């Protein structure tokens, strides 16, 4: 059985490479593959790249609503810092298909999180910041506090609708996997995918790396056999990668470009991040 993210067409151009079974990127298929250039600023930003890919998918899901929102709130289109333009969401939308130079990831690596040293930020926080304006704290290692507060100057583009402090307007979640088994992990991923959310996955590598999880294959018992992902560290020429999923010799659910076995323990999965469309939350009349 297979389950794919809402609005994402399964690639049909998979081929076995030297290290991985992969499908070269093809634009407008619903999925995204932001790719790092390791320019000193995006080197450890897999969390932000994964968030960027989720937001690009989100731009597609809410294309018309965003257009209407910007017509209602023209001042929200651009982010200006003391007279200087930092970001234009229309440019981000216009270049969303670009792997290496999308304007959203440019903003993330250049203005929002440049070098963030030997730190990194997770997808949920970045999205909560970008959309609702929730302040992103480098010292917060838990979920975003759902409380009222001032807007993070780096975001809050859509906060006239997706407010801070209102649970009905929070579009993300994070789930810890560390002490979960194959069935629990498989069940959650399937549920999140089936419910129409975009997924981000963290795994050991700061011993941490985040990737986009676009689809998954389950066996007859409902247990994951494989996942399809895009990884910001991979060359732009790679695209969607198929990863095997299996419990390794250390008793951990792990993923790898090759079968999980004694000689290939792979990477332990650590957590999951989700983004819902918020498609029924845009009406200003409620």
């Amino acid at each position: 059985t297979s389950v794919w993210t809402k609005g994402v067409t399964p690639p049909a151009n998979f081929t076995q490479g030297e290290d991985v079974f992969h499908a070269p990127y093809v634009a407008n298929q619903g999925w995204y593959d932001i790719t790092k250039t390791f320019n000193g600023k995006d080197d450890l930003l897999s969390g932000a790249a994964t968030a960027g890919n989720m937001l690009h998918w989100w731009f597609d899901q809410n294309k018309d609503q965003i257009k209407r929102y910007l017509e209602e709130h023209p001042e929200k289109q651009k982010i200006n810092f003391n007279g200087e333009q930092m970001f234009d969401v229309k440019e981000a939308i216009d270049t969303k298909n670009h792997q290496l130079d999308s304007k959203l990831f440019e903003y993330f690596k250049e203005k929002a999180f440049p070098y963030l040293k030997h730190l990194g930020v997770f997808p949920d926080h970045v999205i909560d910041m970008f959309i609702n304006g929730y302040r992103l704290s480098l010292t917060n290692h838990g979920p975003t506090p759902v409380k009222e507060g001032s807007k993070d100057p780096r975001g809050g583009i859509f906060d006239a609708v997706f407010t801070r402090g209102d649970q009905s307007k929070l579009l993300t979640s994070r789930h810890d996997f560390k002490e979960k088994n194959l069935k629990e992990i498989s069940d959650l991923i399937k549920k999140e995918l089936t419910e129409g959310k975009a997924l981000g996955l963290s795994h050991t590598y700061r011993i941490n790396h985040v990737i986009n999880l676009w689809g998954a294959d389950f066996d007859s018992n409902g247990n994951l056999k494989a996942i399809y992902v895009t990884d910001s560290d991979s060359n732009a020429s790679i695209g969607m990668k198929k990863y095997f999923v299996g419990v390794n010799s250390a008793g951990k659910v792990a993923i790898s470009a090759k079968e999980i076995k004694e000689d290939n323990i792979g990477a332990q999965v650590l957590g999951l991040f989700t983004l819902s469309t918020g498609q029924d939350s845009w009406n200003q009349t409620n």
